[PDB]
């Protein structure tokens, strides 16, 4: 019935059904539509004080809490979904990964190369789809599958 990792849920505020993916943390109103050797993704990383390396090109010492980083991620997702901002623009300005300089593009990769929650979300995304918040040892990611 539902593509890999999708479940039905019910909105607390409106009562209408929606769909949630427990691998990508994506959520949407419409019923989801429905593996390759390699996928290509971009990402926006927000680091926090418990990141493996709590430092980035934006900040020599990253001090924000994980909960604060999640709030920032959620705000970026809202602006991307409304069209107020583009993913690529937010990645270049605010991603704590050096890949910010390439609008978040990481290039193409296979299974076994990236951290596992990132890998699993990337491969479960369909081409053009965006994840919700994905947690790794690096921080919290928004992932966009481009190929
Ligand atoms: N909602 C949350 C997000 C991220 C970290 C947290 N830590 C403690 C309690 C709640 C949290
Ligand atoms: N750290 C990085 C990882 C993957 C791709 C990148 N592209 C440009 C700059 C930094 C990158």
């Amino acid at each position: 019935k539902l593509p890999p990792g999708w479940e039905k849920a019910m909105s607390r505020s409106s009562g209408r059904v929606y769909y949630f993916n427990h691998i990508t943390n994506a959520s949407q109103w419409e019923r989801p539509s429905g593996e390759p050797a390699r996928v290509r993704c971009s990402h926006l990383l927000v680091k926090h004080s418990q990141s493996r390396r709590p430092s980035s090109w934006r900040q020599e010492k990253i001090t924000r809490t994980k909960e604060e980083a999640l709030e920032l991620i959620n705000g970026y997702i809202q602006k991307i979904k409304s069209g107020e901002e583009d993913f690529e623009s937010l990645a270049s300005q605010f991603s704590d990964c050096s890949s910010a300089k390439a609008r978040g593009d990481l290039g193409a990769f296979s299974r076994g190369q990236m951290q596992k929650p990132f890998e699993d979300a990337s491969f479960a995304l369909r081409t053009g789809e965006m994840s919700g918040p994905v947690f790794t040892d690096s921080g919290i990611h928004i992932i966009l599958r481009t190929e």
